Parts: structure tokens; sequence; C-alpha cells
């Protein structure tokens, strides 16, 4: 297909997959959210590999090679998400680092894994979320990205805690636990409380103490907005503050996390404020 | 109750729980047995407190005080468990050490856990299962216990080894793997085949690989079997040979350790054979 409908088939990936991104992003001008889009699908066909896929380990380094010819110029391709990433990377002066260092995070997710300490956890939160800050930065704050490259990285700090903490019981019933050992340890929660769904003053304890964790990323991602360009403050401040109110819908809900979103009357009334 | 009843409580509780252990250790003389019964108890709540228990740190570390008082010589009970093992530590010269050791391998389950190298797998094996192993030397071989220890740490990693290949799925369901890392890594099966039950050939390359470790300790175990004075030989010979064959029962099912026990009449053959 054309340069346009590829584009159009990435819109529709973000579409069925975020409310929150695709609202967040398609507040952007023309090319950097078709840009948007098409970086999007290429974290999208990752993380799916690796979380659905049935063979995630051959697919991943299929995917991985792939994208070596990509960047060496010589995919030929009918692939949507291929054509509209090879504009997006014509087009914006897209660095190939942060989208190699997602594809070393999705790697992790392929074997067993403990997480021990918050440095381990941030290692992990690091490689399969800051990197997807990196790869929108020379799109969202062309010539910016020093000045802002921090608070992007302490983003994706916050949203993927976040997505871990919404997500507990979810990851729980795929035996994946992110949850780190030594604050189970510290607030003496256990391996079988966990594995029988418990939601008490402990569990409460732990949560709150990596939410906060969260809320104080989101904070320092925030304070960074001056210094985007202003076509890029309401999508970047707007996906932020709608992905932060996860927590609180959570706490609403009495942080019932083995059977959470925010509402999209709460999407619209956070995009207005930011507006 | 007195010591006979109390000995009795514990002749059932190793009766209902290991067909192996109770028919080995039965031709032992009378007092030897009745040690191992209390023994065996001993390290039967350890597990299941941790295993199966609903608040397994509180009730573990209550277990483990009632040892402290225990070792003081200060106990006052009618628990019969600890009537029994009160007679067993008078009458022979049992270690407390093991007995501690123990209860730290028990700790090593209360928490998320995952096995990297054969080296972490080792790590456990030998504070679950060769630190009963060592519980029982001083009623097993007395006088021998140096002589006769390193087979018997070895019996122990190639009896936990195993009960680990038998228990695959059972562990999976629930939440834990004790297959190592680095050889799901090496052989290329990725948690997402073993969150899929899936017996391929990548698989049984893994599970020979650990069960020739077993068989090889083992090996190792069973060579050391004439330092035993002769009452014990058969009993710790046809443990270890019972145990051994829930190896090649699993071969002969094909692997399918997913939905495997050693047949009565298996056993009687061993006894006989050992006789
Ligand atoms: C480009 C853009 C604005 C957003 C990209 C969002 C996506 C699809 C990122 C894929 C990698 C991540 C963050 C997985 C989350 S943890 P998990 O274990 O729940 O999976
Ligand atoms: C905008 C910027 C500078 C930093 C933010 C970068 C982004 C969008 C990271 C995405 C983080 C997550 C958890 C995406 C959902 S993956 P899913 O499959 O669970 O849904
Ligand atoms: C005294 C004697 C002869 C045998 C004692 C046998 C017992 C009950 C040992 C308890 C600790 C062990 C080895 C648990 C096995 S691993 P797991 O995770 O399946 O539990
Ligand atoms: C005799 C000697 C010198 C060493 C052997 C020591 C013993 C008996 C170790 C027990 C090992 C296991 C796996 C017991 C079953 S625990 P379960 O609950 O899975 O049954
Ligand atoms: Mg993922
Ligand atoms: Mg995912
Ligand atoms: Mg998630
Ligand atoms: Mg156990
Ligand atoms: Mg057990
Ligand atoms: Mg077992």
């Amino acid at each position: 297909m054309d340069l346009n409908n590829a584009y159009d088939h990435c819109k529709n990936i973000i579409e069925k997959h975020s409310k929150t991104f695709s609202k967040a992003f398609a507040m952007l001008p023309k090319h950097q959210k078709r840009a948007v889009w098409a970086i999007y699908a290429f974290c999208r066909r990752a993380d799916d590999i690796v979380d659905e896929g049935e063979n995630p380990k051959e697919e991943l380094e299929a995917f991985a090679v792939e994208f070596d010819l990509f960047m060496e110029g010589r995919l030929e391709t009918e692939d949507p998400c291929w054509i509209a990433l090879q504009d997006a990377f014509e087009r914006f002066p897209l660095d190939p680092a942060p989208f190699y260092e997602m594809i070393v995070g999705q790697r992790m997710d392929l074997y067993p894994k403990t997480i021990d300490t918050k440095d381990d956890l941030l290692h992990y939160c690091y490689h399969v979320a800051s990197t997807v800050g990196l790869m929108l930065l020379p799109v969202l704050a062309p010539g910016k990205v020093s000045r802002v490259k921090t608070g992007a990285i302490e983003l994706g700090y916050a949203m993927q805690i976040t997505n871990i903490l919404r997500d507990i019981g979810e990851d729980l019933d795929n035996h994946r636990i992110y949850i780190p050992k030594q604050m189970m340890i510290e607030y003496g929660y256990t391996r079988t409380d966990l594995h029988n769904k418990k939601v008490n003053e402990a569990f409460i304890q732990l949560w709150e103490d990596l939410a906060q964790d969260a809320e104080h990323y989101y904070r320092n991602a925030l304070a960074t907005l001056p210094e985007y360009p202003v076509y890029s403050r309401t999508p970047v401040g707007g996906a932020a503050k709608m992905y932060r109110a996860i927590i609180q819908t959570v706490r609403n809900n009495d942080y019932q996390v083995f059977g959470n979103y925010v509402s999209d009357q709460m999407k619209k009334q956070i995009i207005a404020e930011m507006q």
C-alpha cells in the first residue's frame, strides 16, 4: 500500500490497543503523530511476540534480524509497519539505539526471572518502557533531546511501575512476578499471600511504596514539560497524567488488582485540563 | 501419651506420606527405626508449614522458636512429635546443626525465587534434602559419620533432583520453578514452552541432563554403602534405589510430568534384591 495507508494501518494498531496513547498522541501535528504511530507499532509487535507468541525466542530473534535489515536500508517488504517506520526514520532523526535496547528488554521476559531489588525493577523498566520514551524524543522535542532525556526515562519508570501495579494479578496468572522480592520481605508479604491473592495491610503498604516511587517519577517528568515545544506539551503531559490516573483508580477500587482502567470521561477531563 | 504411643504417632505420619521411606526404614532395628520416624516427623512438619500452610513465614518462625526451646531442654509439651524426638536426641547422638539448616532451606521457599545455575540448584537441594541425610547419619552409622557424610549429602542431591524432575508440572501449577534458568537457555526451552506444558525434544534434553546428574549422585551414594553397619545397608540402599526408580518411571511414561510413582510391586522387587 502507499504511505498514507501504511500509516493508517499503524493508526488502527494504536487505537485498538491503547485508548490513552492514541488519544494523547492524536493531538500532535500530522507528521509527528504519524511517526508516533509507526514507532508504537514497532513496540507493540515486539512486546506481543514475547507476551503472546507461541515461540517467542525464535520469533523475537527473527524480529531483531528484520530490524537489522531495516537499519541497513535493505529490508524489502510489503509490511505496512515497516513502510511507515521507514518514512518516520527518513523524516525525523530517529536514533536506532533505544530500539535495540527495547529488544534487550523484551529478551528479559523470555525465561524465568525474579525481581530482587528496586534496582532490578528499574533495570527492567528502563529497557521495556524508558526506551519507548527515548525512541519518541526526536519527534517530540527536536534538537532538545538531551534537555528532556532524564525526564523521559523517568516517565518510562513511572508508566511501567503503574502498569505493574495494575497488573499484579494478571501477571501472576501468567506466572510472572515483578514486585521486588526485597519489598515482599520488608513488608512481610509472602509468596503464599500473593498466590492467595490477598489484599491485606502488608500488600497495601508495598503497593503504596511502589506507587509513591511512580508518583515521584511522574512529577519529575512533568517538571520537564516547559522544555518541550508547545505542540508536544498537551500530548506528553496528557499521556503522563492519563496513565498516572491508573494509580488513583486502583486506590479508589480498594487495591483490588486480582480481578482497573481510567474511564473515558476522566481521560477527556485530563485532556481538557491540559488543553 | 507415653513414648511408645508418641513414636506410633510418628509411624503413622511417615506411613501416610511416604511409602518409599516408611518401607525402607521399617527394616531398621527397633530403636533406630523409631528415631527415624521422629526425625521424619520434624522434616514433614517444617516442609508442610512452608508448602501447605496459610501463614508460612509466621508459622515457620514459630516452629523454629519451638525447636530452640526443645534444644535448650526446656520445651514442655504434649505434642507426640516432640516427645518422640526428645527420646531420639537422648538415645542417639543427634546433631542439631542439620536441623537448623533444614529450617534455613525451608525459608528459601517463603518468597519468590529463580534458580539460575546448577550451583543454585545444589545450594537449595543441600538445605532441604541433604540436611535430612545428615540428621539421620548418627542413627544409621554411629561413629562413622565423617566416613559416609559426602555420600549422604549427595544422596540428598539425588533425591531432591528426582523430586523436582517428577514434580515440574505440580510445582508450576503452584507458581514454583526449580529447573535452572541457564539450562533452559542452554537447551532453548523457554518460559512460554514451560507454561504451555510442552514435552518436546528440548525439554527432554534438559530433563535428561538433570536426571544424569541425579544418577551420578545416586551412584556415588551407593558406593558408600559398605561403610554403613550391616543393619543400615538394606534400608539406605533400598531407599536410594526405590527413589531413583522414579527417574526410569518418568522415562517409561514418555517424560509426561505435567499430569509418576514407582509401583508397590517394583518397590518390593527392589527391597528383595537388596535383602
Ligand atoms: Mg511485556
Ligand atoms: Mg505485554
Ligand atoms: Mg502489564
Ligand atoms: Mg518444600
Ligand atoms: Mg513439600
Ligand atoms: Mg516436590
